[PDB]
Order: C-alpha cells, then sequence, then structure tokens
C-alpha cells in the first residue's frame, strides 16, 4: 500500500443554518506533522531543583522545583481555539452568535512516512534521506483517560495555528510526588530560611507506562488511524458579557427633580433628605438609605486576598482568582489581579519572522465587569456615625502587620452563599477549549484556564511515537544504550470539531459592539512581502447581556 | 500501487454528426505537466512600485504598480484555443460550421509521479534523481468559485499547444487592494505632478487561501483524480462575420439611368435632383435626400474616445472598446484603434527554436466592418446650408483644446439605444475561449476577451502543489525557513472539451472564402529538420453573413 | 426575506460598532432630546471578478 493516500486534507468552516436560530458550527482542521525518534526510549524520573535562584531572600515566587517522568512519547494536542478557527471565523462567530455549544471531536492520522538519515559525510561532507517502506509509527489513543491529563495549551505546546505550516507534537511527560518545604523570607530576613527539596512519599508514588495500559497500533505507509467520534458532555458557553454591578441592580431612586437644560452640570435631584427617604436596608441601625446602603438581591463578584502564595506538600501556589476589573480602564497599568496573560511563539501568533527566543504575550482583559477596585473599599465601626473618624475605619492605606505596603484587601475575602459570579470567557487563539473535571468529591464551580469542563466523558488524549529501528549489532544484555538507525516520521493529521451555537437579537434601540478590521488593525491579518503571519488575540463577549 | 497506470492519453477530436445539420465535437486533449516545489510554501502580499518610469513626463500609460498575494500554488489552465485545436481541425470547423455552442469540460489527473534530487556532487561534481514513492502532489478543484478568477490566457501562461511537448503550471496570484494618484503631464510639464502610491483600504482587504475555502487532496503515484463533468450556461458563437454598414441597409434608390456599355467609368444614374427626391429623413429642415441622408434603422456599430485613460482608485486604465476597422485595407498601418495584440511564446506558437527573450506577436484584424474611420468624420451646424462654411464645421482636422495632435474624434462618442454590435470573434490559438461574468448588479453586454461567458455557472479553478517533503531538522518554532528535500513532480493531465456546431449552408451564387494552405504559408504547419515548430494565428469568422 | 453571510477570507471584515466616539448618538439626554445618526449599508467587499 506504498503508493496510495490514506485521506484528505480539510481545513475548512461549515455553519449549517438549523431551525430556531440555531445553527450548526463544524470546524475542520489538518496538519502535516513532523516527528523524529525520542532522545532516548526509556522512562526517566528526573527531578528539577533551582535552590540556587530561592536562595535568594525573597524570590520564593521563583520556585521551580518539582519532579516529572519523562517519557519516550508525544502527545498531539489540538485543543486551543487558533487550531480550528482563523481570525474572520472568530468574528463570525464573536459578532452574530449568543452562546456556544461543543457537541463532538473526532481525530484521524493518514498517509504515514517514515524516512531514514544516512551521512552522506563525504567532503562537505553529506546527508541522504531515503524511505523505511517497512519502518512503523506507534499511536495510541487513551480512550479510558488511564494516563495524566496534561493539555498542552497551559504551556503553549499545542499543534500550530497555520493551515500551510508544518507542526509537530510534543514530547509527552507528567508530574511525579515529591515533598518541599520553602519558608518565606524578605530582603533584610537573616540566617536562611529553610528551603529543601524531602524526596518522595511512597504512598503517593504512580509510575504510569503507555504500553502497560494502553492499546498500541503500529503504522506503516499504507496504514491510517481514525478515532471515532466523541460527544461531549457540557453546559453552555455565552458570548456576551455582564456590565451590571450591585450598584445597578433594581428600581432607581425616584428623582423628584429633573434637569431642564441640556449641560453637563445639569443633574437630576432624589430631592429627598437621606434619612428621610423610603426603601430597604440591612443596616439595622440608622435610617440613611443610600445608593451604597439601599439593599440589592445578592452580590455580584466577590473579594479574595491578592498576590497570596499558599503552601501544601510540595511547595508554594498562588491562590486562584476568577477575573479581574476596574473603572475607566487605568488599562493595562490596569491589568493585574486575575487578568490571564499569555506567552507564546512562532507557531501559535508571534510573528513569524521575528529573531531571538523572546516570546510575544498579551493579558487579556475582559469586558465583564464583575471585578473588584481596592482602593474604593472600606470598613467600619457598626455604630456608623458618620462622617467615619479615624479610628472607626480601616482604609486600604491603613498598614498591617505594620508593612507598610500591605493592606486589609490584601488578607480579605467577601465570598459567600449570596455571590454571583461568571465563567471563565473563551480566548483567541490561544486559549484552551476544554478542560478535564478534578477526581476530587466536591468540584470547583468552575476552571480558570477553559470554558467548557467535562464533567463525566473527556476525549482521550493521542500519544505517538517512531518504533525503533535497529542495527545488525542490538544487545538487550548491555549497559551501553542502543544504538538505532536514525529514523523520523512525517504524517498528516486531522480533525473535526462540531459546536451548536445561537444566532443572537438586537434587544435594545441602541447598537453594539462589534469586532471590525480598521485602519489601526489592518496589517495584523495579512502577510508582508516575505510572507511572515502573526496571529492576534481577540476578544469574545463582545455585547451586553442584562443581569438583572 | 506503483507499478500500475491510472489513465489514458488521448489528443483525438471527433466530429459526430446528428440530425438536422448538427454536429457535436470533442476535443481531446492530454499533456505531461512538470512542477517544482514552490520556491516558497508561505504566501506574499509584495508591491510592485515602478515610479522611476512615470518620473519621467509623458510616460503615464507605463504604470505598473499594484499588489498581489503570492501563493505556494499553481494553477493549470487550458482556457485557449490552441490547447484544443490543431490547424487541421480548425480549418475544419471555421470553413464549413457557421456557429459554435460551448457544452462541457471535464478535467483528470494520472500517472502521477513524484522524483527527488541529490546532489551527486562529486567532481563534475554531480546529480541523482530518485522516486520518492511515498511522496504526495496536492490538488484543489475549487468549484464554488471562492477563489479570484485569473485566466492565464491574458499573460500567456495556459498549458502548452503541442500534444508532444511536455508543458507545465503557472504560479498562481491575485490582486490585493490599494490606493494609487498619478497626474498626467507631457514632456513640456513643470515640477513634478503628483505620483503617490497611498496603500491599503482596510474596507476593501481580502486574503485568500487556498487551504481554508477549498477541500485538498493528496495522491501518490497510485492515485487519480478526476472532475466530473461541467456543463456551460451559454449563447452560441458564431462563425461568419457582417460587413454591412449604415450605408447598404435597406432599399438602394432606384436608378432612371443605367450604363450601357462595359466600363469602369459607365456609371448608373439615380437621374433625379438631390432636393426633389422621395424617401425618409430625419433631417426635418432641409429636402435633400441623399445616400448619407437617407433614414436607415438604427446605427451600425458607435464612436469612442480613443487612447483615453482614464483612473479610479488604483491608478489609470485603458477606455476598451468593441472592434475597430476601415475601408481599403491600410491594414496593419490600419490596425491600432481597438485590434488585439497578442505576444506570446516558444510553447504557444513562437517559432520553438528562436533564441532570445523578445516575444512574437500579431495583431488580430477581424473580418466584419463594424467600426469606424474617424477622418471621414465631420460635425457641422443644424441650418445645414452647402457648402458648409469652415465656421460651420467641425473637422477631425481642427485642434481641440488647442492641442495640435488633438480632434473632437478623440473625445467623440456616439453609443446609445439605436446601436447595433457584434460579439467578439474567436482568436486561434491564443485567444481565450470562457470567461466568468462580473458580479456587478449591471453587467457589460459583451466581454472583449472571449466569445463565451458563463452567467451562471463557470467551471472551478484547479492548483496543484508538491506537498512539503521536509528532513530530519524542522523546527516550527524558528525564523530560519523550512528547509526541505528537493522534490518536483510529473502527472499526465486529461481534458475533454464539447462543442455543438451548426453545419453551413451556400446562400449566394458566388463561392466565398475558405481557409486554405498555400504556396506562401505551407511552411506554417510542418516541423523543419531540427524538428523546430510553430503555430500561425488564423481567423474565425469568414464568410459574410447579412445583416439587414 | 434576508442571506445570512459566510466568512470567505483570512481576516475578518468591517462590521458596524457602537465606540466611545459615536456612543451617545444612540440615546436621549438629560432632556430626552434624540438624534438619528445615518449609516452605511454595504461594508463587507465582495469580489466582482
Ligand atoms: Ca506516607
Ligand atoms: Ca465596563
Ligand atoms: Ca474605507
Ligand atoms: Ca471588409
Amino acid at each position: 500500500g506504498v503508493g496510495i493516500s490514506t485521506g484528505t486534507f480539510n481545513n475548512q468552516t461549515e455553519f449549517k443554518f438549523l431551525e430556531n436560530g440555531w445553527v450548526e458550527i463544524t470546524a475542520n482542521s489538518s496538519r502535516l506533522v513532523h516527528l523524529n525518534m525520542p532522545e532516548s526510549e526509556n522512562y526517566k524520573r528526573v527531578v528539577v531543583n533551582n535552590m540556587d535562584k530561592t536562595a535568594v531572600k525573597g524570590n520564593m515566587a521563583l520556585d521551580d522545583i518539582h519532579v516529572e517522568i519523562v517519557t519516550p512519547w508525544s502527545l498531539v494536542d489540538a485543543n486551543a481555539w487558533g487550531v480550528w478557527f482563523n481570525p474572520g471565523d472568530w468574528q463570525l462567530i464573536v459578532n452574530t452568535m449568543s452562546e456556544l455549544h461543543l457537541v463532538s471531536f473526532e481525530q484521524e492520522i493518514f498517509n504515514v512516512v517514515l524516512k531514514t538519515v544516512s551521512e552522506s559525510a563525504t567532503q562537505p561532507p553529506t546527508k541522504v534521506y531515503n524511505n523505511d517502506l517497512t519502518a512503523s509509527l506507534m499511536v495510541a489513543l487513551d480512550s479510558n483517560n488511564t494516563m495524566p491529563f496534561t493539555p498542552a495549551a497551559m504551556r503553549s505546546e499545542t499543534l500550530g495555528f497555520y493551515p500551510w505550516k508544518p507542526t509537530i507534537p510534543t514530547p509527552w511527560r507528567y508530574y511525579f510526588q515529591w515533598d518541599r518545604t520553602l519558608i518565606p523570607s524578605h530582603t533584610g530576613t537573616s540566617g536562611t530560611p529553610t528551603n529543601v527539596y524531602h524526596g518522595t512519599d511512597p504512598d503517593d508514588v504512580q509510575f504510569y507506562t503507555i504500553e502497560n495500559s494502553v492499546p498500541v497500533h503500529l503504522l506503516r505507509t499504507g496504514d491510517e488511524f481514525a478515532t471515532g467520534t466523541f460527544f461531549f458532555d457540557c453546559k453552555p458557553c455565552r458570548l456576551t458579557h455582564t456590565w451590571q454591578t450591585n450598584r445597578a441592580l433594581g428600581l432607581p431612586p425616584f428623582l423628584n427633580s429633573l434637569p431642564q437644560s441640556e449641560g453637563a452640570t445639569n443633574f437630576g435631584d432624589i430631592g429627598v433628605q437621606q434619612d428621610k427617604r423610603r426603601g430597604v436596608t440591612q443596616m439595622g441601625n440608622t435610617d440613611y438609605i443610600t445608593e451604597a446602603t439601599i439593599m440589592r438581591p445578592a452580590e455580584v463578584g466577590y473579594s479574595a486576598p491578592y498576590y497570596s502564595f499558599e503552601a501544601s506538600t510540595q511547595g508554594p501556589f498562588k491562590t486562584p482568582i476568577a477575573a479581574g476589573r476596574g473603572g475607566a480602564q487605568t488599562d493595562e497599568n490596569q491589568a493585574a489581579d486575575g487578568d490571564p496573560r499569555y506567552a507564546f511563539g512562532r507557531q501559535h501568533g508571534q510573528k513569524t519572522t521575528t529573531t531571538g527566543e523572546t516570546p510575544e504575550r498579551f493579558t487579556y482583559i475582559a469586558h465583564q465587569d464583575t471585578g473588584r477596585y481596592p482602593e474604593g473599599d472600606w470598613i467600619q465601626n457598626i455604630n456608623f456615625n458618620l462622617p467615619v473618624t479615624n479610628d472607626n475605619v480601616l482604609l486600604p492605606t491603613d498598614p498591617i502587620g505594620g508593612k507598610t505596603g500591605i493592606n486589609y484587601t490584601n488578607i480579605f475575602n467577601t465570598y459567600g452563599p449570596l455571590t454571583a459570579l461568571n465563567n471563565v470567557p473563551p480566548v483567541y487563539p490561544n486559549g484552551q477549549i476544554w478542560d478535564k473535571e478534578f477526581d476530587t468529591d466536591l468540584k470547583p464551580r468552575l476552571h480558570i484556564n477553559a470554558p467548557f469542563v467535562c464533567q463525566n466523558n473527556c476525549p482521550g488524549q493521542l500519544f505517538v511515537k517512531v518504533a525503533p529501528n535497529l542495527t545488525n549489532q542490538y544487545d538487550p544484555d548491555a549497559s551501553a544504550n542502543m544504538s538505532r538507525i536514525v529514523t523520523y516520521s512525517d504524517f498528516w493529521w486531522k480533525g473535526k470539531l462540531v459546536f451548536k451555537a445561537k444566532l443572537r437579537a438586537s434587544h435594545t434601540w441602541n447598537p453594539i459592539q462589534q469586532m471590525s478590521i480598521n485602519v489601526d488593525n489592518q496589517f495584523n491579518y495579512v502577510p508582508n512581502n516575505i510572507g511572515a503571519m502573526k496571529i492576534v488575540y481577540e476578544k469574545s463577549q463582545l455585547a451586553p447581556r442584562k443581569l438583572y
């Protein structure tokens, strides 16, 4: 079966308009994947330890020590928006749809090829490449998710984003249990804190092998491998944002006095003394009904401690947060808090011809308003008694623990039974699409890395590896290290991801926000005179939705 | 499937005589196509700017600045008469048929081969060619015409014209939007006119990719690709010309006096004073019924401004005209006006052994008489009053704008509701066969480049490309430029174009014009002692037809 | 009766949108004053040939 193709290249997105404003989006994606034989045909338990860094007082957050099992397999990950949609498809979906549903997923591997490299080491000297017609490509599909879930989008290692650029898979590796202790300190700390890696707890040791837990297929040139169709189990993802705050929920106060002339300084007037008003409040001990005092249904968003690192049995880790935000976009300098930052390279959006090893990055700033402005928070004594007196207020300016740069807001947490919150928004093109749910008895209410989380069923990971091409001399009983003919493989990948979307409706008199090409961004969507390209990030929930 | 052919070579033309003088012409054409891997596997946006030329006052017409998207694909175009008929087939069709109908079109790609070049760089040094049995040829057929319509005949880049000479496809590229301004000037102009390229309008930007909009097939040696049959939507094309002018329409004047002796100076005589005649005229204010004054049904042909360049958002362009012409063929020096000029090379008609880079060319001079002789035009004051006086005539000799070399005829336009006109005639072998209609709400009454214009349905373009053959070293994340094994491909193409013709009838006592080989042209249809060949152009509508 | 559009190119296209600049042409003022600003219909290229 050498001279016969086993598949088709398809990278088209189809919209199929059903009934009742629901369309079916079929995203096809094909790619040529390049794969070299493993640097080692063995599994390894490698420890990483950068104590030299953290040894410097004040650097706890630069902790990198961990342990991982390095396997001789590669992972073919296509779980990122950029792998399926191009800028033009995203604009259509994001501008005209109101919500998204993830439906199916299926892959395929065809037109496999295995070449060999011979050192034509003559003068120059040289190199020769030849087909190894009887060689094999090993393929394993972990349908039962026996293996550790390792989504590549987290480290910018998924398949590439351009239909016409060959891509590659990533070396697979997973974490191995270890104990580590790191006591925090600051520049003025004395003596040496405590920074040790304790080793492994035998009761938490799990060494996984693909050979032992997954059936492997050997594909020769004439072979093809096709995953069946996987049908997802999820909630819909919204493509519209909310802008309401507790301050904009409900019936506003009745203005007994309205302006009578156009004018920036012509305001309306409630026209009633603040302690002589009517309405409901939750401050049982005052007569002041204010817009900051009046009672609202519940609470949109919450407060959490910031740049808080917690520690458990294997080192410090940052305390997660859902969303960030602020008022008049002090943007960028605005950033920080809980706005995701993505760093990527030449294959996932960075300008293709860019030299150097510095990645490209961006901080995604969502349209939703469900965050907090710490500088505006404050706490005061129940007696109320305005104007508040210094000993009766704790402002986000007063120090804590004596530290000049720490407030109570840094320690603060206002999550409770009244917290209303939104799931995470899609991030094009670098964001991950779906995630696997934690196998704990009590699960997170949402995942900070993907808008879709398969509870029960999640697609299995696909592993690939070039089978060993040994030379006439091979001795299993020797330390050496098997020597094998330099072999590599190229195969085509093809996936199909199906969504179900709901067409949007116009509910207000005014137009709304839409994604569009303009004089300014115009050149982020076309190649240059050298064929250089780049894929700029874009927002998903542009279009307000009322919350209450 | 390596050692098995997937097709047949056929280059025969069949005439199948149906019923009622209608024959069916089946033209088969096969060719061996040679294709190298792309100079770049990327799409590029390249700008061409030759301001150095146009910077020279008086050279506006030598404007070449434009912008184009250079793709890594090649186009297999067979839309030219020479690709389907040889001189002998053309003579038969042109001499015995009266009209042509375009019916079907279908193509096929078989016996694909992919070789590799190894630098046997030893001493000489050397080169080695080897089959890459598992390599692929990428094929894409744009059935829905998603891509820009780029007919190769316009730049003499279609498949070759000899069944026994290997051919090649042309690198595909299409136009990209841009703004350009060029103010006209002449040799004596002062200062510098204004010649700038403004860039791109974001609202007109369209970057097309074949990968994203067309399904691609990968063919290995054992594979074949076959387009289904396309059935055209068109009007018939005529193979007879008209010779009548307004001056030869209707009942000629009754001669009251006829010659009585053979003799060049023995003329007939209307024998009635010009202002005492009967008939109809459209000059409500005179009694002169002349052959130049008498009323005719409508008007055959029209007048348009000549060597008129107009300008829009992207530079100057020549104002199109339908047909040219003149009386006693002042031929060649006659040319100019609106007679097409074709420049081509070794593969499309130029003498095969000819050295140098100068192309071969010809100006097609049609048999139809629907043009104008400006030198004979003139305008005069309504009062008439003959003999006309200088201040009452504007002759094509009197200057305009003060310019010594410009008449009113240069500015003149007489197109109107009474204009009778003919469609363009076929041009063998360099002319294009069919064209796609403009997607504007109001279409042209005809196209100046092809006798057949599919309104609704037009065949889709066929693109070809050698899939990337990577080496053991490929890094998607690097600026470099992928390095790949030098690969190339050879495949056979086979097309079938079906027409439907109407056999001609003899309507007059005298014989008519027929194409024939003679002592003079005899050697344009046979090879020489070295195997040199050439394909001389020929006319299609030789045989008069009465218009009225 | 309208026909929904399709995306035929890699790049996004021109769309009508509210922005910081035009924002107040679509809402009344403190006196109830209103206005209806003109807008364009054929924003989105189509290939002619
Ligand atoms: Ca233990
Ligand atoms: Ca906001
Ligand atoms: Ca514009
Ligand atoms: Ca004539």
